[PDB]
């Protein structure tokens, strides 16, 4: 009786970009832009911190493999100094955090490899991947797994509700950080899964 | 495998005779972790604290005896949930290496059943962070369900590169109390880093 919890835009699929290595940097449909230290204008460009979503394809010149799912990945690039702050990716769900529940967040994490003409990918800047009930982050993977140059790996996040818990009833919510803890400081993140489960 | 040298990791300093017994001040070696100062600095029984406890031959909040030794950590919040969080913290005499792979394991306590009247069922969610300088490497932020009166360890990892912007920065540990519900205390034992080259 394992439950999957709609994510919208999970795989960040939309939208479709045709030429390997193209990217947007506006918000990915489905999910806001996570911005506490104001680190992203709300006008991006491609010299700005910026978000979007990026094709990952055959002849992909940062990385060492496809898209964990489909096509695109979802990344976010910071240009300030590590240490300024975070930014990510929200979205806040439509289903709500139910009592005596097991939940299972699943978020692939990647890491750009290469040089283009001066500019350096390698380095890492971190990761946190929450789960959230209301404005409460209930369960959170900060920066757990080694993430090596080019490749992608599966953090997962889980949290088990009471009968009792405070938060229950609230709208659930999913957030992918980048912590901005060193150069490069981009990074990339692929099919988001949240499943629920009775205990 | 290289251990790293943590004061006091198991709580057992000081040594408590009664069974239940405890104390309300930082354990020694430790530093009191207050980002929102909810733990004053003189302490009593119903106020914020923390400190260590005796859980000996028939505790009666756990299933249960410490997962190590005599004593647990235990960190007590008094206020609200949501306003804030607070525990244990200390930097230690090793410094962040290259091509390393660190590995923090703490086990985290669930206070369980009843005492004069008061009822321990519930748990407040907890963090546990290994640093370098005050960069939080790596963090479990409240991933394991711990059942009422049992244990459960947590493993937090971090991997150097060569280039590590925190190389040789002094490594540090905390161990938080999230006062995200009630019952709001909660505990940890058996403290343990260790290096590994890549
Ligand atoms: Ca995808
Ligand atoms: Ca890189
Ligand atoms: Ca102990
Ligand atoms: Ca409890």
């Amino acid at each position: 009786s394992v439950v999957s919890i709609p994510i919208n835009n999970a795989g960040f699929e939309d939208p479709f970009i045709e030429v390997v290595d193209d990217y947007t940097v506006d918000t990915p449909p489905g999910w806001t832009t996570y911005n506490p230290n104001n680190l992203v204008p709300e006008k991006r460009t491609t010299w700005t911190s910026n978000n979007g979503v990026g094709y990952v394809g055959p002849g992909t010149q940062f990385y060492n493999q496809l898209a964990p799912e489909g096509r695109n990945i979802g990344y976010i690039y910071l240009a300030q100094k590590p240490g300024s702050g975070v930014a990510g990716f929200e979205q806040i769900l439509d289903a709500t955090l139910e009592p005596d529940t097991n939940y299972t967040l699943k978020v692939d994490v990647g890491n750009l490899a290469g040089t283009f003409k001066g500019l350096s990918f390698a380095g890492f800047p971190g990761y946190r991947v929450e789960l959230l009930a209301g404005d409460t982050v209930l369960a959170a993977d900060h920066n757990n797994l080694f993430i090596k140059e080019g490749e992608f790996k599966t953090s997962t996040v889980t949290y088990t509700s009471t009968a009792k818990d405070l938060h229950l009833g609230q709208k659930l919510g999913i957030r992918l950080v980048n912590l901005l803890q060193d150069k490069f400081s981009g990074l990339d993140f692929d099919n988001v899964r949240l499943t629920a489960e009775p205990t």
